[PDB]
């Protein structure tokens, strides 16, 4: 069971609500942000940037930019930031 | 920074069944490039992803998946499978630690 990125992106169509799926150990979220929702906190993550940039703020003022075609993770427990300057899609890989 | 680049870390890799590997956390990822098969192979459970080109994966039980430029699917642990690309695909593993 392959998922279609582009396919599930485009159909859902408000900022801010996550498609989760789910994959033997692995859960998928799929969400566009635009702005920022404040801060959250959740094991590690994979953000990768499927299509416009996004930045991750930390609490201790640290900040990870995470241009299109990039990947990166949030470790597990670090309160954070995920925002958009102007609106990204993203799929996020989770565990258990 | 603690972000990668898939097109300019693929790009630098230039070999066929020769993955690159990164760190980042509780993750790992392969980066690596397929073409024609190595046969079958079986761990942890693995995500993938690809990202250009398309691939196949050949199961054990006799399903055989397609997995296209732009989609994700995931090879459980302990299933035996046959990993393989009909004109070459660049991919992302992804595993835990």
């Amino acid at each position: 069971e392959t998922i279609n990125l582009k396919q599930h992106l485009a159909a859902i169509k408000e900022y801010w609500q996550p498609e989760i799926i789910n994959r033997h150990g692995f859960q998928f979220h799929l969400v566009k942000l635009l702005g920022d929702y404040g801060w959250h906190t959740h094991s590690d993550k994979v953000l990768f940037a499927v299509e416009g940039d996004m930045a991750v703020d930390f609490a201790d003022g640290g900040s990870m930019t995470i241009r299109e075609g990039e990947m990166a993770v949030v470790p597990k427990s670090v309160s954070h930031r995920p925002r958009s300057e102007n609106g990204c899609s993203l799929v996020l890989i989770e565990l258990s």
